[PDB]
C-alpha cells in the first residue's frame, strides 16, 4: 500500500468519524517513554489494524494504537508504538501514519528517542535538544523519500535546513529553566544508524571524527517526512551512555541497560512535555 | 527485465532498424541541460516506450527519448531523459540503456550534471571537472552492480581507478582555455547522495571532512556501468550554490534556485560540449 | 525461505543424518584459500542443493558444500563456496547456514578473507587479525538483522563490542611466533565495503581519515549473524595490495593480482590454521 493522497485520506476519514477530536498537534515517544499518553483527557484509542491502510505491525507485534484527547487544553493526537525501519517495513509503511497526521491538521510534531552519546561532555541521563542529523541510510539510497514523489503532500526535493524549528528549541530550553534542569540539557548533531546492532567501539570513534554528538535508529525518517509536508518537529534525545567512553574502558551496552535509563526520567520527561504542549504558540 | 546480454540485443537491434545511424558517442545531459539535443541534425527521435525491454518511466513522467544523429561531423546518441536512482528504479533499469549503448558502438560517454559545492574555492556557476568519486551507496550495499555480473559485459570486480579519462580531462580543459573561461573550471571529488533530500548543512560539513569538493545525486551509477564495459567517460558538474557557506549563514536552496543557475550557463555549455565533440580523437 | 528456527532444524536434521558428526568448529574460508578444505579425515561432503531449506546458488554458479569431518582430533564443519552479499543475496540467505551451524552444536567460527590495505604499515602479503568493524551497510540499512528478529538465536539488539574474541587473537598470534612468522601478523580494524567494485582511489584515502586499517567485500555478516547467536569469532585478513600507496602511484588492482598473492600465502595459511584448530581450548 502506497502512502498516497488517496489512501492516507481514506484512514483520516475513518478517524474522524471514530474520534470528533481534530488535533494539531501530534507526538510519538521513545521506548518506556509513552507515560504521558495514558493522561490524555477524553480520549479515543484506535488499534492500527482497525484503520483502513495503516501499516500491518503482527509479526513485531506489542503496542500499536492511535490515541487521541487533550492536554493542557490542546487537541494531540499521539502513535502509541512506533514503527522502526530495522523491522523491515517499506518507505511507505513509515511514511503513511505521518501523512495521515497532516491531513487531520497536525501541525506541530514532538518526538523523544534513546540515543548513545558521542560527545565526551554528554553523560548517562543527559537530555540532547537535536539541530541536525547526519542520514547515513539517506546518503547510501535507503533515503525514506525514496521512490515516486507523493506531489499533493511536498516538493520533489525538498530542503532540510530548518527541518529542527529554532523557536521550539528556545521554548523547550525555557521551561527546563524555569524548573532548574538545565544542567541536563544539550544540543547536538544526531547520527542516524540503520541498526539493530548498536554502534560498535570502532563505528563510534568513527562517529566523533565526523561531528557527530548522539547516535540512534530512529526518528530521521519520520522528521523528514514531517518536513516534506510542512510539519514543525521538535525532536530530544536521552542519553544512555557514553559510547566513546564505553570504547576506551572496553565496557558494553545492552537493552535492559537502555531501558533503566528511561525509567530513571520518565517522570521528568512527562513532565517537561506536557508543559511544552501547553506553552506551544 | 534483466539488463542480460540478450534483452540488450533486442533493443539495439530495433533502434538500429528505425535509425540508421551507428553511434560511437553517447550523452547524458543535466537537467535545463539540454539544448544541444535540439542542435542534432539529420535526428532521429525514439521514445522509451516504444524500444523493447527498455524500464517504464510513466510513474515518474516527464520527457523520455532516445535521439541519434550527426554533430560536429560525429555520430551520436542522447539520452533525453534520464532515470535517477530516487526515483526507485532497479540497478537493472539504470543498467540496460547504458550497456544498449556499449552494443550500438559507443566508446566515449559525456555526462552533465548540477551538484552542490564542498570545496571553499568553488562557487555558484562554476564548472567541476569530475575526476574521483566517494560512492556512498556502494559502500552502503547499494552498488549499481549488486547482483549477478553479467560475464558478457565486463568482470566481476571492476577497477574503477581511471574510470574518468585523463585526456578528457585535458581536452576539455584546452577548450575553455582557447574561449578564455578557464577561470571557471575545476577539478574535484564528486560525493554520491542517493537523494532526494538535499544534503542537510551537518552533512555538508561531514563531507568537507571527508575531502569531497562536489555533492550531486547522479552521475555514479552510469559510470560504474560505462567502466564496467569498457567505455571512456568524461563527467562536469555545473556548481549551484556552496553549501559550506550555505551553513554557515543560514541559507536555503531549493530546486527553483538550481535551475535559475542552469538557465545562466546553459548556453556556453552547450558551446563547450559542442567542441568537445568535434575535437574528441 | 526465512532463516527462522523452524527451517533452520530441518536443514540440520538432513546433515544429522548423513553424516553422523557432532562439530563444534567451523570454518569459512576466503578465496583461493581452502586447501585445508581437502585435508579434513573421515571427511563428507554435501552440496548445498540437496540440504533442504538452503539457499540457490545456481545463478552464480560454481562450487558450494558443507564439508563435516576431523581435524586434529577436533570435530569441525566447513562452506566451501561462501555467499557474498554483492551477488544479491538476501539477509535471511546469509544467515540460515550460520544458525545451522549452532544448531549443530557449533561454538567457534573460524573465518578468512582477501582485503586491501589502507593503514601504511600494512604491505601485500601481511596478516591482519581482526579487532574491530565498520558496517557502512548497518549504519546505511543494510544490516544483515534487518527484519523480523528470530527471538530463538538472539536479541534484539545485539552488542558487537566483542565480537572478536580476544583470546583467540592471542593464540593465533602465539602460533606465528613458534614459527617466526609473527612479523608478518598485525591487527586493524576492517571496513565493509558493499561491492563488488573495488574501493576507488578517494574511497581508500576516505577511510584512511576514519580510522580504517583493512577494506574488504565480505565477513562483517557472518560476524553479526554468530555474535547474535552467541558464537566466538576469529577473522584474519590476507592483504593483496595497499590501497594508499597505489591511489598516491595511480596503479590499479584487479581479481587476478588478488589471487595471485593468495597462492603465495596459501600454504602457510593452511599450516597456521590446522594448527589453531588443534589448540582451541
Ligand atoms: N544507548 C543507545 N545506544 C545506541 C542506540 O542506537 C540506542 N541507544
Ligand atoms: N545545488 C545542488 N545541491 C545538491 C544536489 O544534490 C544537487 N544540486
Ligand atoms: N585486494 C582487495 N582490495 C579490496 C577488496 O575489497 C578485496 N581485495
Amino acid at each position: 500500500v502506497v502512502a498516497n493522497y488517496e489512501n492516507a485520506s481514506m484512514a483520516a476519514d475513518y478517524i474522524k468519524r471514530v474520534s470528533n477530536v481534530l488535533p494539531d498537534i501530534g507526538i510519538i515517544c521513545g521506548s518506556g517513554l509513552g507515560k504521558l499518553i495514558e493522561e490524555i483527557e477524553e480520549r479515543k484509542v484506535i488499534p492500527y489494524i482497525n484503520i483502513p491502510n495503516f501499516p500491518k505491525t503482527t509479526v513485531a507485534g506489542h503496542v500499536g494504537n492511535l490515541v487521541l484527547g487533550s492536554v493542557g487544553g490542546r487537541k494531540i493526537v499521539a502513535m502509541q508504538g512506533r514503527l522502526h525501519m530495522y523491522e523491515g517495513y517499506s518507505n511507505q509503511e513509515i511514511a503513511l501514519p505521518i501523512r495521515v497526521m497532516k491531513l487531520l491538521g497536525v501541525r506541530v510534531l514532538l518526538i523523544t528517542n534513546l540515543a548513545g552519546g558521542i560527545n565526551r561532555k554528554l553523560k548517562s541521563g543527559d537530555f540532547v535538544l537535536i539541530k541536525g542529523h547526519i542520514n547515513f541510510p539517506g546518503l547510501g539510497l535507503n533515503n525514506v523519500l525514496v521512490g515516486p514523489n507523493q506531489d499533493e503532500f511536498g516538493p520533489r526535493f525538498p530542503d532540510l535546513s530548518n527541518a529542527y524549528d529554532r523557536l521550539l528549541q528556545q521554548l523547550a530550553l525555557k521551561i527546563a529553566q524555569e524548573n532548574d534542569f538545565q544542567d541536563l540539557v544539550h544540543e547536538g548533531v544526531y547520527a542516524f544508524n540503520g541498526g539493530p546492532t548498536y554502534e560498535s567501539p570502532d563505528e563510534s570513534n568513527m562517529l566523533l571524527k565526523l561531528g557527530c554528538d548522539v547516535v540512534g535508529m530512529s526518528t530521521v525518517p519520520e522528521v523528514i517526512i514531517a518536513c516534506h509536508c510542512g510539519i514543525k518537529v521538535l525532536a530530544v534525545s536521552l542519553i544512555a551512555n557514553n559510547s566513546i567512553l564505553d570504547a576506551e574502558n572496553d565496557v558494553s551496552i545492552n537493552h535492559e541497560k537502555v531501558l533503566a535509563v528511561a525509567e530513571k526520567r520518565a517522570d521528568l520527561l512527562q513532565m517537561w512535555f506536557k508543559e511544552i504542549i501547553t506553552r506551544l504558540p
